[PDB]
Order: C-alpha cells, then sequence, then structure tokens
C-alpha cells in the first residue's frame, strides 16, 4: 500500500485521462518477447512512463518500457510494454502502481503475460500455460504489495485469491484455443514465483516441483493481487521459454530471447491468441 | 533488534511501573474476537497503547487496541487488546515491542492467542487448537523479529525454539479439559506464520499442508520468539475460524467475525478457558 | 547490488592493492570454529575491515573479524576471519562486498566454508560435507544480492546458479580426502540458507528435510552468488557441528563453539583439507 497516496493515483489517472482521448476498458501487462502485441493496435497513444506523473520510470530497459492505448479486437486496451520486477529494485508498491492506476481509468479486466520456465514435465518450450492458480513465494514472507494500512476506497483489508483466475475466461480461452483448431492444446497449471535475478538449481528447481508449480517465473503474481483488490476481472498465460533442468544434468536453454523461430513463433502465437480472446472479454454494457 | 534502544524498553516500562499500581505476572495477547478476555478482569486499568511512551499506536482499530491491567482468576494480568501485525506495516520489532517490555515489568509467562484457518482436515470451525510447534515462513527469509545485533541484557544470539510452548502448561491445559468435562476434545498441531493481508489460494493452502501445518494464521510466532529470548514461559491457542478449501471448490466461509454464535461462542469458550488455566500458570512464589 | 557504487569496489581493491603487496588468486571465506585457518599463512598480512575503505566492520565480533593476506600451500590468499551475516543486521550487498573486491583485486577462486545443522541422518557431528548445491530461501522471497539494477562490468543480470559448485574441484576434493587415507568419507549434499539468529523448531526441521536439505545454516549462499555473478570459481564445505533433533525429542547439542575435541579435533581436519587443496586449485597461468 504504502510510498503512493490516494490522490496520487487520483492524480496520475486524472493526467491520463486529459491527456488521452481512450477511455480503456482492457488492461494488458507484457512479459518478455510479448511487447509484440503493440503492434496489433489500432488508434495508438504512446506514453513514456517517464512523462507520466507518479509513473515509475524504467531502470535500464527504459525504451523497452512504455504504456500505449489503442484498440484491439474490438476493445479499447492500454498495453504495458515492460512490466516492473521486484528484482530491479523496484518495492512491490511500485511494480504495481500501475494496475492501481488502470482501475482509476476504467479499466475492468486485466489480462497478464509472462515468460517462464517449464516444471511441469510434460511442457515442452514454445508452449502456453493458461494460469489457473498461483504460489506467491515473496508474499509468504512479507512481500505482499499490500502490506501496509488498507484503502477502502479500493477494496478490502482481507482480499481472497483463491478465485484470482477467472473460471469463465479460464473456459472460454480453452474453448477459444479449440476453436482456433490449434494442434497443441492449451496447456493449464500453477505458476510460482520466485523473487531474484539469479536463475534456479536442481535443488530448488525439485523443491518448486514438490511445491506443485508448473511454471516458475519473476512477475505476474503482485499485479494479479491488487488487480483482485480492486475487484478487476483478472487472467493471463504464461509463455514457457525454456524446461527446467531437474535432475543432476548438463545445463541447456540458457538464452531464451536469442532463440529464433523458438521465441518468435511462440510469442506470436500468444499474441493473437490474446487479441482473438478480446471477443470474449465481456462488455461493460452488458453485452447478453 | 531495530529501532529501540535497551533505554527505550526500561523508560516505557518504568512510566507503566509508575502509573500503575499493578505489577503483572502474566501477558496475555488476544486475538480477533478474542478481545473479550478484558471484561474478565477485576481492578482492571485500562492504558491506550497511544499514552505509554514508546508504545506504538494502532494504524487503523485504535480504540479495538489498547492495554488492560487487572486479575483473572488468580493471577496479576495485562492484556494487549488488539495486537500488531506486520501486514499492517509494522516492522517485527514494533510488532514485538509489548513483550519486551512485558518482560520489564516482570511477566514471565505469556499467553497468546490467534484466529486460525483449518488445514488439518480432522479440524472443524468452531475448534480450539493448543498450539505445539511453528512454522516461520517470514523467518526463514530474515524477517525474525531478532535480526540486528543481539542485547545479552534481553538474551543470547541464536536461542532455541525447538522448545518454545511449554509442555507442562500443554499438559496443564489437556488435563484441565478434560476437568471441564468439554464434549469435543483440545485439538492440538502446527500453527504457520504467513504475512500479508490477503488469502491463500488452494494451490499455497496444499503447500502448507504438504510442509505439515495444521492451522495458518499471519501472527503470533514473532511475539512467541521475542518472548522466548527473554526466557518468558509461552502457551497458547489458536481459534479456528474456518476450514481451508485445499481443493478447487467454490468458496465458503469468507466473513470470521460476523458468523454469529459461530463465533461468539467459540470465542466464549476459549476465553473461559484461558481464565481457568490461570491457576495452572507457576505462582513465582515456588508454590508446590 | 545497492548501497556501494562501482567506483566504491575500485577505490577499495585500489586501496587494497596499494597497501599489500600481496596480489591473492585465492580468497577463503572462514566459518565458525574454523578460523584458525589463518594460522596456517607464510608472509601473512593483516587487515581490519574498519582500516580497510567501504569495507564493513564488525557488529561486536570485531576482532574475530579480519582480512589476512598470505600463502596457503602454493596460493597466494586472502582469508576473511568472521564474515558478515544477515540475521546481524546486514544487507546482503553488505554481507557480500568483500567477494566483489576481491574479484577486482584478482582472486579467481573462492572457497566457503560454514558450520552447519545435520539433516541429513547419516550424518554425524564431526562430519564434513562437501557442498554440491544450495536451496537460497531469503532468496525465494527477495533476499539475494544481486536485487537492484545489474552492473554488466561484474556480470549478467540473469546468471545461472544450477552450476555454482564447480564439479571438477568437487571431483579432486573427493580424491583428495581419498588420497589423504581418511577414515571416514568426504560427506556430500545440498545446502540450505536460513536467516534469523533464532534455532530451528522440529516442524521447522522437517520441512528443510521435505525440501530436501542435508545440512541447514545462516550464511554462505549470498557470497556463493556473487561470487558466480563475477564468474569466479566457487567450491566449499560445511562442518556438521550438531545433528537436528527432527522428532520431538529432548534437546541436545545446544552448545556447538565450548564442545572440546568434538570441535577442535573436526574444525582441525577440515582446514588442512582445505590446504591440502590448494594444490587442486587451477594456477591462473594455464598449468598442465
Amino acid at each position: 500500500e504504502n510510498g503512493y497516496t490516494y490522490e496520487d493515483y487520483k492524480n496520475t489517472a486524472e493526467w491520463l485521462l486529459s491527456h488521452t482521448k481512450h477511455r480503456p476498458q482492457v488492461a494488458i501487462i507484457c512479459g518478455s518477447g510479448l511487447g509484440g502485441l503493440t503492434d496489433k493496435l489500432t488508434q495508438a497513444q504512446i506514453f513514456d512512463y517517464s512523462e507520466i506523473p507518479n509513473f515509475p520510470r524504467s531502470t535500464v530497459p527504459g525504451h523497452a518500457g512504455r504504456l500505449v492505448f489503442g484498440f484491439l479486437n474490438g476493445r479499447a486496451c492500454v498495453m504495458m510494454q515492460g512490466r516492473f520486477h521486484m528484482y530491479e529494485g523496484y518495492p512491490l508498491w511500485k511494480v504495481t502502481f500501475p494496475v492501481r492506476v488502470f482501475h482509476l481509468l476504467g479499466v475492468d479486466t486485466l489480462v497478464v503475460t509472462n515468460a517462464a520456465g517449464g516444471l511441469n514435465p510434460k511442457f515442452e518450450v514454445g508452449d502456453i500455460m493458461l494460469i489457473r492458480d498461483h504460489i506467491n513465494l515473496p508474499g509468504f514472507s512479507g512481500q505482499n504489495p499490500l502490506r501496509g494500512p488498507n484503502d477502502e476506497r479500493f477494496g478490502d483489508r482481507f482480499p481472497a485469491m483463491s478465485d484470482a483466475y477467472d473460471r469463465t475466461m479460464r473456459q472460454r480461452a480453452l474453448s477459444t484455443w479449440k476453436q482456433m483448431g490449434e494442434q497443441r492444446e492449451l496447456q493449464e497449471g500453477t505458476y510460482v514465483m520466485v523473487a531474484g535475478p539469479s536463475f534456479e538449481t536442481v535443488a530448488e528447481c525439485r523443491v518448486l516441483q514438490k511445491l506443485g508449480a508448473d511454471a516458475v517465473g519473476m512477475s505476474t503474481v503482485p499485479e494479479v493481487i491488487v488487480a483482485r483488490h480492486c475487484g478487476l476481472r483478472v487472467f493471463g498465460f504464461s509463455l514457457i521459454t525454456n524446461k527446467v533442468i531437474m535432475d543432476y544434468e548438463s545445463l541447456e536453454k540458457a538464452n531464451h530471447e536469442e532463440v529464433l523461430a523458438a521465441g518468435k513463433q511462440a510469442a506470436q502465437k500468444l499474441e493473437q491468441f490474446v487479441s482473438i480472446l478480446m471477443a470474449s472479454i465481456p462488455l461493460p454494457d452488458k453485452a447478453s
């Protein structure tokens, strides 16, 4: 909760509204290599985190990090290309700042994407995992974006997370994947957040396996938590960018961004899939 | 350890001694809905955390948070109605400040209570679990109230916790419950501390189960740790306010305070039980 | 990463170079009771963390903490007697500061030692465990020395840890132990870092067991992580100073430093073993 004040969020939201003709319904957070979704926008309007009032700037990426407003397959959007991570030194109340303002912008849904490691054996690099649940490791210890005094204007003190990833949207995505006639099916599993920049050891990969994680990553969870606090509908996917060596074996899949079509294609498929899913996100106009 | 200085504790203890005629032997920390224990006090003297010198004030509850000195079933007490939690933004050295001063007040025993979720299947809401052990999740990562330079005037650098919950007092409570002729028996199990305001997900509830936790909560453990550091006898109970859905099922037991007699009665029974147990806490006068 | 700046490291390294005629190839970090290794140095030159420019001073130990440059069995060394721990209040970027400067000193290898508790049943106090892997509990939550913006001059953003403990050096130590004709064999297993000054409870010791930890301690891991970031060859051992009671049993092995020959001898054997291993650390001169 800390760091910002309610008026901070209000001021940042008003600046945006007074600077963009766009009134977003959907907010989309792009993971690594997934930033290309911005190219699918019509009537796009770009914003530098930098020029937006209380918006945290990027530590190094910067240009990789910007806010784009536009239209994606029927929905008014605002995509965040280049998300914040706590390993970059960002306290969780900064990492989630966007979501809080997106809420005060009118966004009622948040689709989140992230690149992850494959813990579940059946996954194979290139795969896309529809996120059904999560294990918040940083949270178990105090690293929860909601730590601090709660603001009832945003939500409750003890919000439930057992129902964060929308079942309706999850069944809708499951159907849509079938509808597309996709060869390999849409995977679905538990995501485990782990901070720190460095990569896991076989010993650690095995405890995550034990804990029941299907994919491991260093983001998403905080943003999802505050989104739910605001009452926003939340759903997302994880792009498996490498299988995880859980057995004392020779290293492999070191790089993930420079992997040719292995990345390119897989990222490409998720980005379009997400666009098609815009037709499945309930219009605020109570469409039936 | 950080934040306060030894003289801070001494100054706060002396202020209390010079402001209350009471010389407490027992300190009792009330969990949620368990604050009614204060009504069982004779010759009660109320203090606002606010007016006590270095005492951390409440973020919002405030009035729910106050220090009451009195007499409970034969013992001189000081009950803390409305405890501090780290999810409220309190660093652990503030959350435990009370215990440290209680020590310099003469308190040689600390009974702690907390409301928790039922992880062990056999538990049923309303149940009371005698705490036999704990799993300190925030501590495994650095969140231990003792982090910082150790003060030998309070205790050692590496205090043992494998024996925090008194076996004598635990057998005494086990007997007393029988003595009362209580229908359902006194449950006993491991408590798992988890920070953060939000509630667990099925995925997370399952790892706690795996870890061997019988009840989950967001407090108690830090206070217990510093109490042991001071050498105080420690024992407590957990009031199961809801069973935990560890299987992909529809939500339930959202509310806990507004649950009619479900809360009322169960809280009522624990409060009296604790009073009866005052007769079991060893008098400093080496009674035999 | 935080706290210091690159020039801070450069300035501290230059001060050392301009104050010592020694040009260390190997850096050795001594655990508890293992500080006697300093006595095996020839042409030793002592430094007080205190007098070295940005070097964090000791909270209490102080005199137990000093930097000694000398020669050990063929290698130019710099031993750190009295390491920093996060439970002492040191942020991880201070705990690892040494390693970062050791790198800018020319050190291409780091041998780390620590005293630990025995989780694996087959271990028996006195035993020495060659570290093959680790489980970074503080890291899973944000406590990773690399948190903050990454410096490419030291290393990458996402360094791999699945290969931190050198297999070559691990097989070399395995051979050397045999070569010595040692009675009991060299143990090898996973080390689990746990912060906080206090000791584990049976409940907690059982989760570590479940997690697959063979030894538990409150150090080593951070130093290893930054060493790898710098690209240094890393290897180390853990001296089992007490078996861990993972079953509800009477306490035992409280003390570890005051345990007569139990400590003395075991520490003695590890210290010499480490010296013999100097002959196994690859000379920068591409010896073949």
